[PDB]
């Protein structure tokens, strides 16, 4: 049902048709030679400048090749410029156009793009939306939410507009305001709506703001494919790991690196006290968005697999052992490091990124009273030299109300049941 030929194309169809099937074949580089064979012949047509950076699309998806693409979306430009364009055909190729040029990276081309579509279509809603994202993935919020007003003053309950605005005011601190636009964009149900982010950012608003109903979300979130489960929820992860919060040395199978880091506790923790003593500063601010109040840093020795040359200078004894246990020195999805909390402390409800570690706490320094930690509906407590082993792709959340500080360190693995050639080949995050 759309319009894509003006007076001249309809006349040229029987050939139009033909570079076009041979596209629908696969025989790609044809429909290429084809179209780019028509332009010579048929210079002034949009339809036949369409066809041709169709093929370009389609040969860059088949070789990989950015090279390729580049020209599709010169070509798809093209189709713009030319006389009597189709108002159907010219949104259809300026919008690939800025699809494409956002794939490539180059999302202030993108809005360079969106930006004339909605001049050249004031009305149509779907293209402000788009122009949203647009100022939205080159960092502007603020013309973003200009943006999804005017869309929201004209159509009160666009589901997308919706959801992007709730996103965006909860990015401006807006937490309990962003709520009731996430909610009612989702269930909406409108395209674009049925989004995993959005289910995350309204589930972490709401626990934010002490509202119960996050984890029915959540578990909407699952049903609907976004999340493992109401407590799993990590982004990168690879299936059939076993999936339980709360782990025992014995069920990971680490039992060696575990007694390492029992038996040798002491040292761990004085070398870590010798850093606080003397290098304060090399214990780091932890994550400022999940840290609602209080004061909690960490002193990494690895990161993803890379050991930190300056930080083994500082735990040398510590560093040394740790080598002896490739399951964490070399898991490259997760970190080494050194964990101090002290009293007023509430970390919010979260996950990490992957289900592809285990995350391991030594106590160092536990106060008597008052450190907790819960991975998803058990809430358990540290021991000073024991091991406590949780799967922190599981909703964790900590709090210290204790009267002195509280020294951990956390020791990630590879998932147990990983290959080693998936513990081999999977990225970093
Ligand atoms: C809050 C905790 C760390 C801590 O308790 O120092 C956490 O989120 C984690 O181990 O992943
Ligand atoms: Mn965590």
């Amino acid at each position: 049902k759309p319009k894509l030929l003006n007076k001249f194309d309809k006349t040229i169809k029987a050939e139009l048709d033909a570079a076009e099937k041979l596209r629908k074949r696969g025989k790609i580089e044809e429909a290429v030679n084809a179209f780019k064979e028509l332009v010579r012949k048929y210079p002034q047509s949009p339809r036949a400048r369409y066809g041709k950076a169709q093929c370009e699309d389609d040969l860059a998806e088949k070789r990989r090749s950015n090279e390729v693409l580049r020209g599709a979306i010169e070509t798809y430009q093209e189709v713009a410029s030319l006389p009597d364009v189709p108002a159907d055909l010219l949104k259809l190729s300026l919008k690939r156009r800025s699809d494409r040029q956002q794939f490539l990276g180059h999302m202030r081309g993108s809005l360079l793009t969106l930006q004339r579509l909605v001049q050249l279509f004031p009305n149509d809603t779907s293209l402000k939306n788009d122009l949203g994202v647009g100022y939205l993935l080159i960092g502007d919020n603020d013309n973003a939410k200009k943006v999804y007003e005017e869309v929201l003053s004209v159509t009160p309950n666009d589901g997308f507009a919706k959801v992007h605005y709730g996103f965006i005011l909860k990015a401006q601190n807006k937490i309990a305001e962003s709520i009731p636009y996430l909610k009612e964009g989702i269930e909406s149900g409108d395209p674009g709506t049925d989004d995993g982010r959005f289910y995350f950012h309204l589930g972490d608003a709401m626990q934010r703001v002490g509202n119960k109903e996050a984890y029915k979300w959540y578990e909407l979130g699952h049903k609907r494919g976004h999340f493992a489960s109401v407590w799993q929820r990590s982004l990168y992860n690879v299936n059939g790991l076993k999936a339980q919060p709360w782990w025992t040395p014995k069920e990971t199978g680490y039992t060696e690196l575990v007694k390492s880091l029992e038996r040798n506790w002491k040292l761990i923790r004085d070398e870590g006290l010798a850093v606080m003593d003397k290098a304060k500063g090399l214990f780091l601010p932890e994550d400022e968005n999940l840290r609602e109040k209080g004061d909690w840093s960490q002193f990494t020795l690895w990161q993803q697999g890379r050991r930190n040359e300056n930080a083994c200078k500082g735990a040398p004894k510590t560093c040394t052992l740790l080598e002896k246990f490739p399951e964490t020195t070399g898991c490259r999805r997760g970190q080494i490091k050194y964990s101090i909390m002290h009293p007023g402390t509430h970390v919010w409800p979260h996950t990490g990124p992957t289900n592809c570690r285990l995350r391991m706490h030594l106590g160092l320094v536990i106060p008597k009273e008052g450190c907790k930690i819960r991975c998803a509906n058990e809430t358990k407590t540290w021991e000073e030299g024991k091991v406590l082993i949780f799967d922190d792709s599981f909703e964790h959340e900590v709090w210290q109300d204790a009267s002195s500080f509280r020294l951990i360190f956390i020791v990630d693995v590879w998932h147990p049941e990983l290959t080693p050639q998936q513990r081999r080949s999977l990225p970093a995050i």
